[PDB]
């Protein structure tokens, strides 16, 4: 009986096996925009893609990740709240089974079509597994989609999911650029938060973009085709596999504009 996103394994459900799930610092969160203060002790927003090189994709069961090869200081995120150096080590997404859904972080409690994440590591830790044990061990720029255009960068993303259709299967995915899945600007809300999965752990520092990328249907309709499970069982479409917005606590969540 594994943690999952159905009505008798789904985020109800995590506290059992995961006690953080009631934390006081849980993610996602519901982004109130006039509540959020513009904090001017932040600085720029660095993103630095360029040098960024994937190696495979997975479906976990949960989602599909992206990975990239983190051995060295290629793709990284600095600036904004960020002390220090974070490397991209894989992003992800977070969707519905309806376009009016999907997204984890919510804005004015406004549910965006899908929601992308691409997961980072502080350096100063070494490795993701030390990071991970540390408050401030991760950075997650998550990414709203919303659905209209197509999304240039994203189909070569969209078109080798059918090799990955099941749990437990992944594929080699090379020289695939994240730079084509930013939006043109990278105003964002930040504030500190948690894995959105279990093991729900304490140990990321959120940075929200405010503008969504647009997607098209077709391209989120096949991120709707993906399986739950695994090859040679019942399928149970990937979808909705989102967590809702959890209690904001004794945080405040800034804006860079
Ligand atoms: C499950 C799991 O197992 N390991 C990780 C992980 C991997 C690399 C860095 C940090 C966490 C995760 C993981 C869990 C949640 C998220 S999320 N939805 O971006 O908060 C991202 C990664
Ligand atoms: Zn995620």
């Amino acid at each position: 009986h594994h943690w999952g996103y159905g009505k008798h394994n789904g985020p109800e459900h995590w506290h059992k096996d995961f006690p953080i799930a009631k934390g006081e610092r849980q993610s996602p969160v519901d982004i109130d925009t006039h509540t959020a203060k513009y904090d001017p002790s932040l600085k720029p927003l660095s993103v630095s893609y360029d040098q960024a090189t994937s190696l495979r994709i997975l479906n976990n069961g949960h989602a599909f990740n992206v990975e990239f090869d983190d051995s060295q200081d290629k793709a990284v995120l600095k600036g904004g709240p960020l002390d220090g150096t974070y490397r991209l080590i894989q992003f992800h997404f977070h969707w519905g089974s309806l376009d009016g859904q999907g997204s984890e972080h919510t804005v004015d409690k406004k549910k965006y079509a899908a929601e992308l994440h691409l997961v980072h590591w502080n350096t100063k830790y070494g490795d993701f597994g030390k990071a991970v044990q540390q408050p401030d061990g991760l950075a997650v720029l998550g990414i709203f989609l919303k659905v209209g255009s197509a999304k240039p960068g994203l189909q070569k993303v969209v078109d080798v999911l059918d090799s990955i259709k099941t749990k437990g299967k992944s594929a080699d995915f090379t020289n695939f650029d994240p730079r084509g899945l930013l939006p043109e600007s990278l105003d964002y809300w930040t504030y500190p938060g948690s894995l959105t999965t279990p093991p729900l752990l304490e140990c990321v520092t959120w940075i929200v973009l405010k503008e969504p990328i647009s997607v098209s249907s077709e391209q989120v309709l096949k991120f709707r085709k993906l399986n739950f499970n695994g090859e040679g069982e019942p399928e149970e479409l990937m979808v909705d596999n989102w967590r809702p917005a959890q209690p904001l606590k004794n945080r405040q969540i800034k804006a860079s504009f």
